[PDB]
């Protein structure tokens, strides 16, 4: 026997100076590199640590070092919108210099044993600073939506050293999950942690159905599950209300992530409505009463 609901609300327990400790180590491996130091950089947490849904003590802290002054923006949405007429700027200084650069001052600070270079970002591990962070290198990104320099949505942009393009939107993925935890008395969250928490110790147990389920696709599910399923009493109830809504509306849905600007399932995402659909079903039998 399992009482759920105490499971659910020990599992929704929130975690704070983790998130601010990476960000400002990071700052500072920025400040100490001379070139670094006079571009016009910004340093913040995004992903889990910096949405409060991070649920595992052992993660690594995302954080995004953005270079303001280069900027890539997306025209896909307004014919005729360009380069020239959103008023952009040719530069010297380009995303791999500024890779590279950064790449040499977080190994100055931190030491090449603690900095491993990957496809998008930086693992960087160093005790003495008590850094364990996914440090990502991001330019100015830019989505528009009418012909005019300024109508555009900013985010972040990342250059991946296989190529391509990835747009993220961390300040929109943040203030979306505030409100929606606004609107339902904090309850959103736990919930979030609380179903996080369910896929993790699926996965422990061996179901394979919560392997390819991460944190953000979680948080994506869980935060277009309308406010109406969040409220009473019982943090069961919202579960199963999240794990029905997303079951029986998946098939016929078009969702967006958290940010409502990129499409939740596509080419560009590496995972699908199947495996999510699959997943919710074992969810949903796990913790079921009265099954034998």
């Amino acid at each position: 026997s399992i009482d759920w609901e105490q499971t659910f609300r020990k599992w929704s327990k929130p975690s704070s100076t983790k998130a601010e400790n990476a960000e400002r180590m990071i700052k500072a491996a920025i400040n100490s590199s001379q070139i670094l130091s006079t571009k016009d950089i910004s340093v913040f947490p995004q992903g889990s640590y910096r949405n409060n849904t991070n649920v595992r003590e052992d993660s690594d802290v995302d954080i995004c070092v953005c270079l303001n002054t280069l900027v890539l923006s997306d025209y896909s949405l307004v014919p005729g919108m360009n380069d020239k007429l959103a008023e952009l700027r040719t530069a010297s200084y380009t995303y791999k210099q500024f890779k590279s650069d950064l790449e040499t001052a977080l190994k100055n600070k931190f030491g090449t044993l603690g900095v491993s270079r990957g496809d998008k970002a930086f693992d960087v591990h160093a005790n003495s600073y008590r850094v364990d962070a996914d440090v990502v290198p991001a330019i100015q990104g830019r989505l528009y939506y009418d012909k005019n320099h300024n109508a555009f949505i900013r985010g972040t942009c990342i250059k991946p050293d296989s190529g391509g393009t990835i747009y993220n939107w961390p300040e929109q993925n943040y203030s979306n999950g505030v409100n929606k935890n606004k609107s339902t008395g904090n309850r959103f969250k736990l919930i979030v942690r609380a179903i996080k928490r369910l896929r993790n110790h699926l996965a422990e147990k061996g179901y394979n159905t919560a392997k390819p389920i991460p944190s953000y696709l979680m948080e994506c599910l869980v935060y277009i599950v309308p406010d109406q399923y969040f409220t009473g009493d019982s943090y069961k109830t919202n579960v199963e209300n999240c794990i029905n809504y997303l079951y029986n509306q998946i098939d016929s849905s078009d969702w967006t992530e958290i940010n409502e600007i990129k499409y939740l399932f596509g080419s560009h995402q590496m995972w699908n409505k199947t495996q999510v659909k699959e997943f919710l079903l074992t969810a949903w039998s796990y913790i079921q009463k009265n099954l034998e």
